[PDB]
DNA sequence: CCGACGACAGATAATTTGTCACTGTACAGTAGAATATAGATGCGCATCTATATAGATGCAAATTGAGTGGCCTTATTAAATGACTTCTCAACCAGTCA
């Protein structure tokens, strides 16, 4: 990708701050790609013959239920110790 | 007859491509950031300037009131009016008469 910065300051190609172009949508965009059409889908290296999800959706000991959007209140935070 | 070179055919490792097994290495919070400089621009405060004088003064007409200088017929009479001055202002005895 364009303004690529290198593992480590001595690997920095010298043009990384005058070449960036993408904005963070963009690289999300890409990004999420790579992970559900590329990544997931590449062999368990473990294995050699399943792929990561595959394996996944077959090591489930049961199908789990969807939790209601509106339980996920437990991410809240919480102040312990306020007093009316 | 003997030796050298070309045509055609045949066999072959070098080259390239593909497949397969073993492996060094990055994933590990991290370079945008700190520190000088010149150069231009803007707001504030001081430091002059040039204009604008009205009040005071000097002077020169313009009367203005107040001076001063120069030029002029006279003698008798009479009347009138108004004045001044002077003078004067006794009292009983002696001689007639109806």
């Amino acid at each position: 990708l364009p303004g690529y910065t290198g593992s480590n300051v001595q690997e920095r190609p010298e043009d990384a701050e005058k070449d960036a172009r993408l904005t963070l949508r963009e690289l999300e965009q890409l990004l999420v790609r790579y992970i559900v059409d590329r990544y997931n889908q590449s062999i368990d290296a473990r294995m050699g013959d399943q792929t990561r999800f595959e394996r996944w959706e077959a090591g489930l000991p049961t199908v789990p239920v969807p939790i209601p959007e509106r339980d996920l209140d437990i991410c809240l935070m919480k102040q312990s110790r306020r007093t009316v």
